[PDB]
C-alpha cells in the first residue's frame, strides 16, 4: 500500500526535522512544505482505499503518481542528508563553501524540484474529496483480537489414512522400504506424515526416529551434517568428512539403535531420492522410511505401490471449516448453511478450507458477509485443477487483509521458500523496515507479535516450533502462499525482487538495478559481488544463505559503495573478516545483521551510524570488546551478540546536561559479568531482556555481589540469562535474597553455574517466574527436597545435572504445566507428588534411568484415574524419548 | 482487607532494603525474616478467603492476630526508619555510637521481639494450612471490565411525576411559591428534581434557575456567596460582608432577571428553610422554589400540599433492572425470570434495584448466580419499612466485591457526608495510602480511573460532572451508602475514624488516639488542634472543610509532633503561614496537600523527605520559588500547584555517575516558562501532562529559550496548557510548526495567548489533538475561516472571544461532538456546515448575539430533517442562555 512509504516518509523527515536540524537546515522549507503535502496525500489515498480499488483502474492511476513522487522526495531527502554528514566531516569552518556546496544546496533543487511536483499532485486534487469521499465503503470501529492457542490439533478425517499407512508399516521385517504419499500440494500430506511421526504405535516399533525436509532445491550434504546431528554430541569430526564419507556415518550412526523410521518430505525429483538414499543401511533391519512429494512419477520410482492421498468428505470439509473459525464454540445456527455450502465448495482440500475460514474469522459473523463470501467462491472456483484457483482464494482472503498487514504478510516471503523464519528476527526486521508505526501504547515489539498471532490465526502463515512457554519461535509460509506472495510482491507492489541464478538466469546490469528498491540473493551472492553490482535506490539487502558464505578480502567494499542508501542488511550467513571504511558511511542504517570468525572489536566508528535500531553479531570469538559508543546511539533497541560483550563505561561530558539515558534500549543478549555496573543499568530504564555470560564467579560472588545487586535495578527486565564459560569449580556460589531479583522476572534460564539446590528456595521465592531453564549442571547435588516457593511456575527444564534424589508435595508446584528431564542420568526417582498437579499437562524424559521411567508410568496412570474420576482435568501426555525406559 | 495491611507492608519493606541499606543495616536479618513471614501470611489470607472465613469460627481466630502482628511490625519498623535517620542526623561518626544507638537498638529490641512473634503465628499457622487448602470455592479468572460511558439517563416510569410537578408551577402568578416533595431516602427525589430542572419547558419558562444543595449540615453564609457567584464572577469581596446584607444583594441579582426557580436539595429541618427563605424576593412575579426532602413534618410546613413520590410499578422496576444489569443489551430468556422475581422483590424502591444490580453485574450472567440472587434478596427483604434492608441490600453487592475496590467504598466514606469528591485527588490518595498496587503494566493512575470506573458501574457511587472530553471529574457517595461505608469501615475494619464532636461531648482521649490508624476531621479543627494531641499510630489526616481556616501561628508545629509517622497529609483545606521544624523530620510522607496565601519559597529541607509522591500547593502568591531538588525525590510522581512555579536548575553531580532522571512523574502542573528548559525536560521523560503559567512571550521568543521547541521532547505528552499572565499585550505570538508539539498530544488550553486566527492551521496540523479549549480570548481577531486539519478533534471551546465572522465548511471538523460558545458577544453567526457533521450531538450557546442563537436553531432543525431521513444519526441537544432565544 502507497500509505506505508507515505507514513515512513512522513515519521523519517519529522524526526529528521526534530533531531538534526543543521543537516535539513538548507532545504527545511521544502521539507517542510514536503511535509504537509505528504500528510495531505496520506488522507488522499486513505480515501481512495475506503473505494473498491482492485474494481477500478482510474482509482489505481490516482493513487499512482503519488508513489513516484513519494520516491522520488524519499531518495532527494537521503541523499542530501548523507551529503550534509559528509559536509559536517569535511568540517569546514568556511562561512561560504562552494564546492560540493553548490551541488548540495542543487540536490536541495532536486528535493525543490519534488516539492513542487508534490504541490502540483496538490493542484489535481485541491481537494482530495472532489469525487472520491462522496463514496465510502466498510465504515465500522475496531475490535480486538485475542491470543493464538493451540487448537484443532486433531487432523479432521486423516485418521483413517494414517491407520492405512501405520499397517503398511512393517509389512516384510527384515527389509527397507519407502512408504509412497502422492497428492496435490496443499492436500495435507505433510500433515498426515506428522501426525504417524508422532503416533504411540510409531514410537513405540522403532526406536529411532527422524524428520527431513527435501526442498525442491535441498543440498545434500547439509541433510547429512542434519541427520547426523540428532545422533552425535559433536559435529566436529564429521565438518571435516567427505559426502560420502558422511553417509557411511550416518549409516553407521542409524544402524547402532536398531530399527528406524525417517520421513523425507516432499521430495521433489526421482533424482534426489536417488542422491540421498545411499546414507540409508540396507541392513538387514525392518527398517522403512515415509515420503511425501507432490509428483506421481517418482512415487512411482520410489515404490510401485504409492499412497494415494484422499480429498476431504463434504461432512469433513464443513467440520474442518467450523473448528477452523469458530475454535471451541459452535456454529450459530443461521450461518451453518452458508458455511456448509462454501465447504462444499472447496472442494475438499484442507488448504482451501483453512484460507477459507481464514477470511471469514477476518470479514466478521453475521449472514451477509458469509453469503458475500459464498457468493465469492462459488464465481471463482470452478475449475477444479487448474492451480490458479487456490491462488484467487488467496486474493480473496489477502484483500481482507489491514494494509499494514498486507506489507508484512508480503515481506515474509522475502526468505527463501521452506525457510524457517526465526520470529524474533523478522518482527526486528518489520519494525526496521517501518512497516509497524507506533499505534497507542504498546511497544513496538508486542504489536509486531500481535501482528504474527493475527497472521497465523487467519493461517497465512504456519508455525514450525513453539518455545518451551509456548509462543512462537518459528514459522514458514506454505508453498502456494510463498509463491503468492513472491509474486504479489515483486510484481504489483515492487516491494522487494529477487535474483536466483538458474541455469541460465544473468545478472541484471545496472539499469534494472536502478528501478529496484529491495534486494533478497538467496542463490550464489559471491558470483553476485563478483560483478562489483552498483544500486543508488536500493535500501534493503536480505541474503538467507544456508551454508556461511566468506566475503573475499577484495570484495568488502562491493556492499558499502555499491549501495550506500541502506537501511536493512541482512547478512548474517556472509563472514566477514573486517569492515572497510565505506561502512561507516552508511548513515541510512537501521538494522544491521552480520556474522563474522576473528571479529574482536566493534570500531568506534561504528559509533557514527546514529540511526540504527538493531545489532546482531555472530562470531566465534569467546570475548567481543563493543568499543562503539552504544550510548551516543539515541534509538537502540538491540544489542544481540553471542560472545561476551564488554560495553564501554560511560562517560557522561564534563560540559553538557545531557543525560546519555537510552530510553529505548529493550535487549543486552550476553553482555560481560564485568559490565554489570550500576551505570550501565542507570542507561536502560527499559531493559526488558538482559543475558550474561562470562565467570558468573565475578557477579554471584558476595565479597563483590554488588553486581546482581545493581540487576535489582531494572524495574522492567522480564528475561534473565546466566551462563558460565569458566570450566574450573574454582568455589561455590550462592544466589543473593530473592528480594534483589526484579519483581517481574518471568524466566530465567542457568548454565553450568554449580549451585547448591538449597538454592532453589531462594528461586521459591519468586513470585511472577513462569519458566526455569537449568542446563549443562547448572544446580549441583544428589539431593534436593522441594521446600514450595513456585507459586506461578509453569515449564521446569532439568538438563545434564547429577541430582540422585528429588523430595516434593503436590503443594511445591500448584501450578506446573510443563516438565522437561534431560540426560538425568542418575536421578533414582521422580517425585509421585506430581500427579496430583492440575496444571501438569505434558511430560518428557529423556536419557533418564529406568526407575524414573517406571515412576513416570504410575504418574500416567494416577492421572489417568483422576480425569476418569470426572475431575475435569487437563489431559495428560506422556513422552519418553527411548521406549525402552 | 487485612491481604491489603499485608501487602503494604511487604512492598514498604522490600523497598527499604532495596534502596536504603544503611536504616536497615542494624536489623537487616528481622527485616528479611519478617519479609518472608508476611509472604507466607500473606498467601495464608488469599487461602482463607477462598472459604468462608465467616462461616467457622476457628477461622475467623485464625485469620485474627495475623493482622496485629502485621500492624505491630509496621508500627516498630517505622520507628526504627526515622530515629535512624535521626542517628545519620546526628552524624555521630563515632565507630560505636554507644549512646542513642542502644535507644533506636530498643527499637530494634521491638522490631526483634516482633520477628519472633511472627515466626510464632507462622508456625501456628503451618498447622491447619493444609486444612484449610482442603476446601475451595468461586474457582475462576478474571475478565475485562470496560468504560462507562453515559447510559440509562432517560428516569424509567417517572415521566408522570415529572409532568405533574411542571403542572404545579404556573398555579398562582406573581407569587412566590414552593412545592414541597417527599419521600424516603433513595426514592429518586433529587432524580425527578433534575429531570425537571432541565426540562425544556421549565429552561423557556423561568430565565433564572438555580440549582442549590442543603446538607443536613449546610452553612447559610456559604451558599449565598455561592449563588451570588452564579451572576457575577468573585466571592471574595462578599467574604467580607454580612449573611443579611448577603441575602439583600442576591435578592437584587435575582429580581433583576425576570422569573426565577429555585431548587433546594435535601432540605431536612424546618429551622434551615426558614432561615434561608430570606434570599428570594416575593417581588409579586411568578417564581417557584423546589425543595427535596425526606420528612414529611418540614415538606408540610413549606406547604400543606406536599407532592408525594410514587414507588416503581412491577414493570417498572423490571425495565430498570434490566436496564441496569443489561445495559443497552436485551435480558437473555433464560434469565427473565429470575429478574423479573428479584424487581418484584425489591418492591419498587430505585436504589435497591440498582444495588442489586450492581451485585448481578459482579457475578456474572448464569443462571445459577441470578437464582442465588433470587434467594438472598428474598431473604433479606421480608420487612419493608426498616431502612436496615437497604443496608443489607448493599452488604450483599458488597461482598461480592474485589478487595482492592472494597478497600475504596469504605476510604470512600472518609470525604465528609455531601462531599463532592475531586476524582484526581481521590485517585493520587489511593496510590499514596497503597491500596493500588503494581499488577500488570498499566499506570498506576489509569489502573485507579478504571477502579474509579468500575465503582461507577456497579452504581455503588454516583458521579456529579464530567469534564469537556467525558472523563469524569467529581463524584460522591449516596447518602444511605455513605451511611453504610462510614459505619463499617470505623466498626469492622477500623479503616479510619471519625473525630466530629457532638455537644457536651469532648475529643477522645491520648489512650483513645494510641489506637487510631487515620484520621478524618470534617468538623472543627483549630479545636481540635487546640488540644495540643497526640497519637503515634496515625499515619493519616484527612480534612475536607468547607471554609480555608488558617493555622494560628503558635499552634502550627502540633501536626508533625501529634503524629510524626504520617502519609497521607490532605490539609489542602488549612492555610499555613509557615512550616515547623518538626515537619521537615517528617520521614514516612507519601501525600502532602495544603494551602497557603504568603508561602513564597518551598524551602530546601523539604526536599529530604524522600518518600513523596504528589505534591499540592494552593498558594495566593502569583510566584512560587520551589528550592527543593525535585530532583533528589526518586519517587515523585506529581507537583500539583498554581502559581507559577520556578522548578530549580538541575545539575548532574560533579563526582556521580548516577543520572537524576525521575521516571514515575507524570505532571509538572505550572511551572513557569523561565523552567521550561532543555535539561528540566530531559530529567522527566516519562512526562505526561505539562501546564505553564507566566509570559508566554518569552517561550514563544526564540531568544531567551526554544522553550516550546523544548517541549518536543516530552514524546507522551497528553495534557498541555500555556496560561499568560502578561495583561499587557506588548507583542504579537506565533506559534512554533505543528511538528515541533509531542505527537501524541490529546489536550490544549490557550487563555491569554491572543494568537492570531490564522495559526489555528498549525493546531489543525495536529493528528490526536482531541479537545481544544480557548478561554479569555485565546486567539485575536475578527475573521476566522477554517481551513481544516482537525481530524480528530472532538470539543471545542470558545470563551471570551472577539470573533466576529467564523466561515467554515463540513469537511473541516469532521469528528466533532461537542461545541461551547461561551461569551461571543460580538460573533454573528456560526457556518451551518457544522449541521452537516453527523458526529455533532451537543452544542451549548452561552451569552450571545442572537443572530447566532437564530443560525443555532437553524443548525438544530437541519439535524433535526437529518434524523428523520432515516440516517442512523446521533440525537442532537441544542442549548441556549437565554430563554427569549
Ligand atoms: O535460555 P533458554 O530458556 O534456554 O532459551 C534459549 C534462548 O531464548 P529465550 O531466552 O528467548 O527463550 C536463546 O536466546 P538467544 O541466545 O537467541 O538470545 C535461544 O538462542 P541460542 O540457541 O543461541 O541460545 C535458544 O534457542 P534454542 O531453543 O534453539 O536453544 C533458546 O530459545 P527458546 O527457549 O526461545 O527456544
Ligand atoms: O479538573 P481539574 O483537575 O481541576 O483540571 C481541569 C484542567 O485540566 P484538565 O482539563 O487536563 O483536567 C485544569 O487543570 P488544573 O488547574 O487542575 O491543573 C483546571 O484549571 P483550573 O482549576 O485552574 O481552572 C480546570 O479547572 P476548571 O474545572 O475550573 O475548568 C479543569 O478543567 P476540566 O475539569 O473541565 O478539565
Ligand atoms: N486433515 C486436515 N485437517 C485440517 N487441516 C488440514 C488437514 N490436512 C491438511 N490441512 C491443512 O492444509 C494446509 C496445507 O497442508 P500443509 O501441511 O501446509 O502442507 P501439505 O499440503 O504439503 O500437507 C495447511 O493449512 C494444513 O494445516
Ligand atoms: N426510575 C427511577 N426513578 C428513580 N430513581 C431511579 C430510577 N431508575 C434508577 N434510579 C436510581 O435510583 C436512585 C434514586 O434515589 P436517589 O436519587 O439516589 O435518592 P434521593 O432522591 O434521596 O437523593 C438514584 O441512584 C437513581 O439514579
Amino acid at each position: 500500500m502507497a500509505n506505508v512509504a507515505v507514513e515512513f516518509l512522513v515519521e523519517n523527515l519529522m524526526q529528521l526535522l526534530r533531531d538534526n536540524v543543521e543537516l535539513i537546515s538548507g532545504v527545511k522549507e521544502a521539507a517542510e512544505s514536503l511535509l504537509q503535502d505528504l500528510n495531505d496525500f496520506n488522507a488522499f489515498l486513505k480515501q481512495a482505499a475506503k473505494c473498491h480499488i482492485n474494481e477500478n483502474e482510474v482509482l489505481r492511476e490516482l493513487v499512482k503518481k503519488i508513489r513516484t513522487v513519494v520516491n522520488s522526495a524519499e531518495d532527494a531527502i537521503d541523499k542530501f542528508v548523507i551529503e550534509a554528514k559528509l559536509h559536517k566531516d569535511k568540517g569546514v569552518t568556511r562561512v561560504l563553501d562552494l564546492p560540493h556546496y553548490k551541488r548540495v544546496k542543487e540536490v536541495a533543487g532536486e528535493i525543490k524540484a519534488i516539492r513542487n511536483k508534490v504541490r502540483e499532485i496538490r493542484q489535481t486534487d485541491a481537494i482530495g474529496l472532489q469525487a472520491l469521499q462522496d463514496d465510502d465503503l466498510s465504515a465500522r470501529g475496531s475490535e480486538e483480537r485475542k491470543p493464538p492457542v493451540v487448537e484443532e490439533d486433531d487432523v479432521v478425517g486423516f485418521d483413517e489414512e494414517a491407520d492405512i499407512v501405520i499397517n503398511r508399516l512393517l509389512g516384510e521385517s527384515n527389509h527397507l522400504e519407502v512408504v509412497p504419499v502422492v497428492g496435490m500440494p496443499g492436500l495435507g500430506k505433510t500433515t498426515l506424515a506428522n501426525k504417524i511421526y508422532k503416533h504411540p504405535k510409531i514410537g513405540y516399533e522403532f526406536f529411532t526416529r527422524i524428520w527431513v525436509y527435501v526442498s525442491q532445491s535441498y543440498r545434500r550434504r547439509e541433510l547429512f551434517l542434519n541427520i547426523i546431528s540428532k545422533f552425535t554430541r559433536n559435529t566436529k569430526q564429521y565438518h571435516g568428512m567427505c559426502e560420502e564419507d558422511l553417509a557411511d556415518e550416518i549409516q553407521e550412526f542409524l544402524g547402532k539403535g536398531g530399527k528406524y523410521l525417517v520421513v523425507l518430505d516432499d521430495v521433489w525429483s526421482d533424482e534426489a531420492w536417488e542422491r540421498i538414499k545411499i546414507a540409508f543401511p540396507n541392513n538387514n533391519k525392518p527398517n522403512r522410511v515415509l515420503l511425501t512429494t507432490r509428483d506421481s512419477k517418482v512415487a512411482k520410482q520410489c515404490n510401485p505401490i504409492p499412497h494415494d492421498l484422499k480429498f476431504l468428505t463434504e461432512d469433513e470439509s464443513w467440520i474442518l471449516l467450523e473448528k477452523k473459525v469458530f475454535h471451541k464454540d459452535k456454529c450459530p445456527p443461521e450461518l451453518v448453511l452458508s458455511g456448509k455450502s462454501i465447504a462444499k465448495k472447496c472442494k475438499g482440500l484442507p488448504l482451501a478450507i483453512v484460507v477459507i475460514a481464514g477470511a471469514l474469522i477476518g470479514k466478521g459473523k453475521t449472514p451477509r458477509e458469509w453469503k458475500q463470501v459464498d457468493d465469492s467462491v462459488s464465481e471463482h472456483l470452478i475449475n477444479r485443477d487448474h492451480p490458479e484457483n487456490c491462488n484467487k482464494l488467496v486474493q480473496m482472503s489477502y484483500d481482507r487483509l489491514p494494509y499494514d498487514l498486507k506489507a508484512c504478510f508480503l515481506y515474509c516471503s522475502a526468505f527463501p521458500g521452506g525457510f524457517q523464519i526465526p520470529a524474533w528476527k523478522l518482527i526486528r526486521l518489520w519494525i526496521a523496515e517501518g512497516f509497524i508505526q507506533y499505534k497507542g501504547h504498546l511497544s513496538l515489539e508486542c504489536k509486531g507479535e500481535d501482528n504474527l498471532n493475527d497472521l497465523i490465526n487467519r493461517n497465512l502463515v504456519m508455525v514450525m516450533e513453539r518455545t518451551s512457554d509456548g509462543q512462537i519461535k518459528t514459522c514458514r509460509l506454505h508453498d502456494m502462499l510463498h509463491e503468492f506472495c513472491r509474486q504479489e510482491a515483486m510484481k504489483e507492489e515492487n516491494l522487494f525482487q529477487e535474483i536466483k541464478l538458474g541455469s541460465e538466469q544473468y545478472f541484471p546490469g545496472k539499469r534494472e538495478l536502478s528501478t529496484y528498491r529491495r534486494l533478497c540473493i538467496h542463490s550464489s551472492v559471491l558470483d553476485f559481488f563478483s560483478t562489483k553490482p552498483s544500486a543508488e535506490h536500493v535500501r534493503s539487502f536480505l541474503s538467507f544463505s544456508s551454508k556461511k558464505i566468506e566475503m573475499p578480502s577484495a570484495d568488502i567494499p562491493t556492499i558499502p559503495k555499491g549501495f550506500p542508501l541502506l537501511r536493512v542488511l541482512d547478512v548474517e550467513s556472509i563472514n566477514f573478516s573486517r569492515f572497510s571504511r565505506e561502512f561507516y558511511q552508511l548513515y541510512h542504517l537501521r538494522y544491521v545483521a552480520f556474522s563474522s570468525d576473528s571479529i574482536k572489536i566493534l570500531p568506534k566508528l561504528m559509533g557514527e551510524l546514529w540511526n540504527i535500531q538493531t545489532i546482531i553479531i555472530n562470531t566465534q570469538q569467546r570475548t567481543l570488546d563493543i568499543q562503539a559508543n552504544i550510548w551516543n546511539m539515541e534509538r537502540l533497541r538491540h544489542l544481540h551478540t553471542n560472545s561476551s560483550a564488554k560495553l564501554p563505561v560511560p562517560v557522561a561530558p564534563k560540559n553538557s546536561k545531557v543525560t546519555l539515558v537510552n530510553q529505548s534500549l529493550q535487549t543486552l543478549s550476553t553482555i560481560a559479568p564485568e559490565s554489570c555496573t550500576e551505570e550501565v543499568f542507570a542507561r536502560t530504564p527499559n531493559l526488558k531482556k538482559l543475558g550474561i555470560r562470562g565467570k558468573i564467579s565475578v557477579l554471584l560472588d558476595n565479597k563483590s555481589a554488588a553486581s546482581l545487586k545493581n540487576v535489582k535495578r531494572l524495574e522492567y527486565l522480564e528475561n534473565l540469562k546466566l551462563i558460565n564459560d569458566s570450566s574450573i569449580q574454582t568455589s561455590k556460589l550462592r544466589l543473593p535474597p530473592a528480594y534483589i531479583f526484579p519483581t517481574k522476572l518471568r524466566k530465567l534460564t542457568l548454565l553450568d553455574t554449580w549451585l547448591e539446590w538449597k538454592d532453589m528456595s531462594i528461586l521459591g521465592q519468586l513470585e511472577h517466574l513462569e519458566v526455569l531453564k537449568m542446563k549443562e549442571n547448572g544446580f549441583s547435588g544428589e539431593s534436593w527436597e522441594s521446600t514450595g516457593g513456585f507459586c506461578s511456575l509453569l515449564v521446569l527444564w532439568i538438563e545434564r545435572t547429577n541430582l540422585v534424589s528429588w523430595k516434593a508435595s503436590a503443594d511445591d508446584f500448584p501450578r506446573l504445566k510443563h516438565l522437561v528431564l534431560i540426560c538425568c542420568d542418575n536421578l533414582k526417582e521422580v517425585p509421585i507428588a506430581l500427579a496430583d498437579i492440575r496444571s501438569f499437562q505434558v511430560m518428557m524424559l529423556q536419557n533418564s534411568t529406568k526407575t524414573a521411567a517406571i515412576s513416570a508410568r504410575q504418574i500416567q496412570a494416577k492421572k489417568d484415574n483422576q480425569t476418569q474420576q470426572g475431575t475435569k482435568n487437563i489431559a495428560f501426555k506422556l513422552s519418553i524419548f527411548p521406549p525402552d525406559l
